[PDB]
């Protein structure tokens, strides 16, 4: 099962510019050597180049969105190649927009996709309920078929299709809800682990219960979406969006240690990171290497250790 | 149930100055108008007016104590009025030691109350345990039915009558406790979850713990006298005595926010904030931020989010 | 039960200098003086003279194998003489190459004694599988029967005699392991609790399930060998090979109760404390202070507090 590094340069998604760099920030740390030296085969399909649509006037009080459906539309294909080759494909961020196209572009391979988001944010608000008409707070709304038809067609999304239930999404290390979308999450039955479920149950029961969840019944892709703000601002502080009470960097690991071994992983996404939202240098690298470190416990490195087989390192 | 917030601009119970600047502090980081978006009805009973004692001559070792007594015995009666009223009240610190009359007036009306004592200290040295004259670190022991005729009536408190039984008191978040306190507390049986409690049970099962404990035979008013202290301070810097290995800011919510659920929160301490003791300003920054979100939490606002009722967000 | 402090200013484990400094700076924080404020009865032994081998070449890989292996064989006898009189232990650290004489001088007198390794890295590697011949990364190899003629025989320790089976040892903390140390412990059947387990299980478990690894059968001396490192450099910057993600201030100072309580701690390490490794002045004393804390607490300080028998303290 090889993996399909994919580059998402965008920023579109919101109103600040800056996690467009998130891609080279990431590669500039040596995200793809490193991944090679996994036991996964690595192919680096580089960065998207995401044509912007000149005039792109406001939908109502959405704000870019014939580039954001441009750019997912076109990530959405990419993605849907690959998968269909049958790799594992790796999103890096710009904005958590491109969730959009990453979703769904994987949902067209494996329509019985679930997904695992972990975010500060539920990103669910719809054209509607968004205070800013930023995108990037937007994707789950666009993606649940339960929201469909709930908001007004945007410019530029027509090709978006729901194509998961409220049942098949799980949200990990919510803390920053918006009314709204704590309006939608609670009438949608949307399963969610807020950073005071994880505080009750600690990391271990939190991914046995949505493992129990999203897997009991029966045994699909996963689909993880990681929004590097997840993690407290103290470790992913190169963020647009940091909140206090975040998962710790161990949590972290722990969930993507976990997904790791469900052997089911076959989507991903590392996105928010900002490098132009450090406070000093070294955030920016702190929040890059654990975005790095995810990524590669994603694909089998554990914090115990690895080893190659067939190997008598004695 | 209303809301009222009674600012108790006090530090004579400690050495240092600027602990009464945080009732200041908190209504001007919003406090007040951000309760006001809860479910609850706030009122703001404004800040008390401390009328200081004349030639305040130390009792032996204590410090001020006609000065604390007089500053508490009026906390007293505010209280009780409000308690009265049916109102759940919210005293803003300055210092500890107003937990004196925070608590002895909440007893007034609910002596049946239990409490809740989230801090680093128990607070607890009599005026002959104490090495230090502090008040700040004397509540307890005036409030304490079973610490009656243990030491000398302290001029300015013959009006205190202890109203609490070692029974009815859970701390949470101890870490540095005088040897003459960790007698006290051994001998008269008071149940605590130190530090070591919490890293070996988890916040969960404490809270769960604490509630069975004072709940479990009977239900009554929940009194949460919570020292910012009690977080780590890396968290809440801006207190007079930081003790490292805290509550997490994480911890620190979830126990509010369990006792919110409880239905049962009837009285409210936020105190130690000390504008005055941050490194940095946004140390000060930090810790008000906090207390804010911990007394937020006390009153409805959840991590995983909050809607109103009766509107279709959709 | 006496406790005899001994300094073991020692760097020639690895290629960086400093970490020598660590006896001086740990006493430089009043270590002993504060342990004897402890129930037990302390003596300071001062800090060992290593006799420097000249020409000390490197053996294949391995550097300075004569004078890690002289400075072992010395702290050997040492230890082995404290263990005869029947008091306990405790080794200040340079480097962790030195509980190789430590480990070997106790297990002398108790040759039944398990080992708990608090630790980030396993420090397994042998002669044959460092990347680096730094022996500061080897100990547990030369101390493992398992282990005995899968390497060469390095100049400097012939003396060494394999004391501890791999069913005697118990890694916390681990979250930086080699492939070859990982193939090691996993073929070794090694008992271990990396960070993962931790996160999964919480420190109390993690405790409670090494006692009962180490301790169900029979009850026998414990010996603590304690690496800085062990906890995140957010606690313990001032060590040559910080590691994210590691063990909180807290889970440090719950394993070192856990052990005090266990009545049963025989010999204690307290190493890497490197005072030239901290970016500011605050991060060495951060270090140097919770390696002082960590030490208390194994010999009785508690953070729910400490109080004198037969002291009335009212
Ligand atoms: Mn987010
Ligand atoms: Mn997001
Ligand atoms: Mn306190
Ligand atoms: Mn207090
Ligand atoms: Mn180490
Ligand atoms: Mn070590």
């Amino acid at each position: 099962k090889p993996i399909e590094i994919i580059g998402a340069p965008f920023s579109k998604g919101q109103p600040r510019g800056g996690v467009e760099k998130g891609p080279a920030a990431l590669r500039k740390a040596g995200l793809v050597e490193k991944l090679k030296e996994t036991e996964y085969n690595v192919r680096d399909h580089g960065d998207l180049a995401f044509v912007d649509v000149p005039n792109d006037s406001p939908f109502q009080i959405v704000k870019n969105p014939r580039s954001v459906g441009k750019a997912n539309e076109q990530l959405a294909a990419v993605v849907a190649e690959t998968q269909k080759n049958g790799t594992i494909s790796v999103v890096l961020g710009g904005d958590h927009s491109m969730a959009i196209g990453s979703i769904s572009g994987h949902a067209r391979v494996h329509p019985d996709l679930c997904v695992i988001w972990v975010d500060a944010h539920t990103d669910i608000n719809t054209p509607l309920t968004t205070s800013s008409g930023n995108l990037c707070g937007q994707p789950v709304a666009f993606l649940l078929k339960e929201l469909k038809g709930k908001f007004p067609d945007v410019p530029g999304f027509s090709w978006v299709t729901p194509c998961i239930s409220a049942k098949d999404i799980v949200y990990i290390g919510l803390r920053d809800v918006d009314p709204g979308e704590h309006y939608i999450i609670k009438t949608l039955g949307i399963k969610y682990f807020s950073m005071t479920e994880v505080d009750k149950l600690g990391i271990g029961k939190v991914m046995e219960e949505t493992f129990s969840y999203l897997l009991g019944r029966k045994k699909r892709p996963i689909h993880l979406s990681f929004d590097v703000d997840g993690l407290d601002p103290v470790f992913t502080p190169a963020t647009g969006t940091p909140v206090v009470g975040g998962l710790s960097y161990r949590e972290g690991l722990y969930i993507t240690e976990e997904i790791y071994k469900t052997g089911l992983l076959s989507g991903l996404d590392i996105m928010e990171v900002n490098p132009t939202l450090g406070k000093t240098p070294e955030e920016v690298t702190r929040t890059v290497n654990t975005a790095v470190a995810l990524t590669l416990s994603c694909f089998g490195t554990k914090r115990e250790g690895n080893h190659k087989p067939e190997t008598d390192y004695l």
